[PDB]
């Protein structure tokens, strides 16, 4: 009766008169108190106050309505519990009248509420504000400041931060602070037009500290490492190279100019959580993280590219070549053992069993942590076949030679893995690897279905009795027919009018259709398709090879001793600020495009 | 891709036309939704996310997002 | 300008059906071609006329071939007018009942719109979806 007229009165707002009148009837009816007016003025089912329902509906009279509501609530001194009230429902739990004014982009009302004692620190944790299966829901973070930031409202953000009571470092129920929230949101430039990077900068520069960017959510990740886990490149380039020009806050930069003279300048990068001296770093994640498929542009960024390059030039090259030698001698000895079947067996065969066992154990351990790893299966299968053939050679059996030669041939098929150390051959083997996947398999399927079709097609016609002459009937059971067709593809097969085939015309037609469907159609189709894929792969092949090479590099790094690993330690100590000493990576640059007087720099004397 | 979408589409409609009248009405893609005072019409829901243009939402159906 | 003159004239009959059975919306559909040709002034006129006479009367009629201007745009090849007709968002709260697309709820960037399947979803005899598929012309 009374409440519904109020809720409808503010929802409409076309009449502020009967809002004043109905409110007057409420105050006069209040003579029966603070809790009473809250219960009668607040919807009991959802916990929705009329102020909420008034903000949800934006009409030109809404501001005055809010003023009237706040004055009426202050006159009875319910203003404290009136603004800070919030939904009790499971889905909307925590939402406050400030989240609504910020979500609906109302700057004036948000200011009035803040100045009126609204809680700026209120976390909204519902099922709708912390969605799983993100299609239906929105996760901006819990805090209001994260909402004004994620919705691209620079004015309201500055209001909240300038407010003395706001807590910038607040961590929501998931563990995320505001920077984590900005990272879990940001998508790409073609989508958001990159307003998140701006807000990230704004908030950092607004609160000077490493406190925000050094924290960890409940998954144990800094907002940098989180941007590495997720696929976000545009925010990672920013975070990963920051140049702060203002001399006060310059200590927050991750990139510095050591010296600059004319166009030539030597900048300096910060490797702390990058360079893989920590547990899980930015470089280990962007490489080993298989849930992204953005990793092309991930490893082309500034410090990562030259980290990989410098590691390769230091150690990983020589370990890779050395591995190539030890595998090459192994496979040669394997061939010489396989080909000749006194002291040669005693000398070599022992080493074959030894290094085969080593490959089996190492590749087996690596395959226990599980299309990138496909080699680990193949080398393992080889080693299994070798040591198995050794067991069947010691034991008395005739099947040992099969496994031996199959392991040998498989090994020479595994020479391919070592073509990723060279640029010219690496991209080549990448393009092969993609052709097999996208093109050839489709061919082999539709071709095998034809072999199986025409096999039973022809065997049934030639099925007549040979009359004890194996040369009269050229086609025996289904095997001989398929084998004969595969001969015909090479040009070995014998095409003639066949005796014992009661239907020589139908036979010949049905064979010619096989030749046509194979050669002039389905085999050339493959060539056209490959010609289509090479054009698209030729662009990304270099990046793909850079990725594979990178994973090899990190593997060799993880196989080193703790001391020899610390022997290299790419980077150098450099003094950034008074107390700041941090391992840095130097990269020299020459830029003719934009000229300026160099003010912020590290050393005066270029070296 | 579009051509294959067309062929697949024709197959879909064929299978739909081969169903019984009751089993066909069992699925009945869409849902009843109240658009206006007297208007009840079968509707199809499609969720969207657009970062490009921002505005205060005035015309909408339910206040509480679900 | 002349269109607004005629409609503002009290005696004009917007719902008149010519000898072929077409009302004015059928006529606008049988004309409209593509963007590279007309630069899409037909969609504008279609909107103008609908919003000018509030009703479903126009768009629910049938020419002598038994087709609504929507189904007619399906029979013919007209995509640019069919996207418009097929998703309409009318912002003015008075005429909003004529829209075929609605926003159920919107919060921040996320929004759930809602589409109208009446003559589309193949619960009718010949719908927009059956025509666009089985129409080989």
């Amino acid at each position: 009766r009374l409440k519904k007229r109020i809720f409808a009165a503010v929802s409409e707002g076309c009449v502020e008169e009967l809002v004043e009148l109905l409110v007057e009837l409420q105050e006069l009816c209040r003579r029966r108190v603070p809790d009473f007016l809250m219960h009668k003025l607040t919807a009991s089912d959802t916990g929705k106050t009329c102020l909420m329902k008034a903000l949800l509906n934006i009409n030109p009279n809404t501001k005055e309505i809010v003023r009237i509501l706040l004055a009426f609530a202050e006159e009875n001194d319910i203003l404290g519990r009136f603004i800070n009230a919030e939904y009790t429902e499971e889905a909307y739990e925590g939402q406050t009248a400030l989240n609504i004014a910020i979500e609906r982009r109302q700057g004036d009302i948000a200011a009035l509420l803040i100045a009126a004692g609204a809680d700026v620190n209120a976390h909204a944790k519902g099922a709708f504000f912390n969605p799983k299966y993100q299609h239906e829901g929105f996760y901006f973070g819990e805090t209001p400041l994260a909402l004004a930031a994620c919705t691209n409202q620079p004015e309201i953000v500055q209001l909240l931060m300038e407010h003395e009571q706001t807590d910038i470092t607040s961590r929501d129920s998931r563990g995320n602070n505001i920077l984590h929230a900005l990272v879990t949101v940001a998508e790409d430039f073609k989508t958001q037009n990159d307003f998140v990077k701006r807000m990230y900068d704004m908030i950092l520069l607004r609160s000077g500290n490493w406190e925000l960017e050094t924290t960890r959510n409940n998954d144990g990740l800094t907002p940098l490492q989180l941007a590495a886990k997720m696929g976000k490149a545009e925010i990672l380039k920013y975070i990963l190279s920051r140049e702060i020009k203002e001399k006060r806050l310059r200590s927050l930069s991750r990139k510095f100019t050591d010296w600059a003279y004319g166009p030539v300048s030597s900048s300096l990068y910060d490797l702390t959580n990058v360079d893989t001296t920590t547990d899980n770093s930015v470089l280990e994640i962007t490489v080993y993280n298989t849930n992204i498929d953005n990793r092309h542009e991930m490893l082309t960024l500034e410090p990562l590219h030259t980290l990989l390059h410098m590691k390769w030039k230091k150690f990983a090259k020589h370990m890779f070549f050395l591995s190539f030698c030890f595998y090459f001698f192994y496979n040669i000895t394997l061939t010489l053992v396989s080909y000749y079947r006194g002291w040669l067996q005693l000398l070599g065969r022992m080493f074959v069993l030894i290094w085969a066992m080593c490959i089996s154990v190492k590749e087996g351990i690596a395959i226990f942590l599980l299309s990138d790893a496909w080699f680990h299966f193949v080398f393992f299968i080889q080693a299994v076949l070798v040591i198995l053939s050794v067991f069947l050679y010691l034991f008395a059996y005739k099947e040992y030679l099969a496994c031996l030669v199959l392991a040998m041939a498989l090994g020479w098929a595994n020479m391919l893995y070592y073509t990723r150390g060279f640029q010219s051959m690496g991209m080549y083997s990448v393009m092969i690897q993609k052709v097999i996947l996208h093109d050839v398999l489709k061919f082999l399927f539709v071709y095998i279905v034809f072999l199986l079709g025409f096999g039973v097609a022809l065997a049934s016609l030639i099925e007549k009795c040979p009359k004890d002459n194996k040369d009269c009937s050229s086609y025996g059971s289904f095997s001989d027919a398929v084998l004969e067709l595969f001969k015909l593809t090479i040009g070995l097969g014998d095409l003639n009018i066949q005796q014992n085939s009661k239907y020589p015309i139908l036979f010949l037609f049905l064979l010619i259709t096989y030749v046509i469907l194979t050669f002039v159609l389905l085999l050339n189709m493959l060539i056209a398709l490959m010609g289509e894929t090479v054009e698209n792969v030729s662009k990304e092949s270099e990046r793909i090879w850079r990725l594979q090479r990178a994973r090899t590099i990190l593997e060799f790094e993880k196989m080193l001793p703790e001391w020899l690993r610390s022997r290299f330690r790419m980077g150098e100590l450099c003094k950034v600020a008074e107390d700041d000493f941090r391992l840095c990576l130097r990269i020299n640059e020459v830029k003719w495009t934009e000229w300026k007087t160099h003010v912020s720099f590290l050393n005066e004397d270029p070296g």
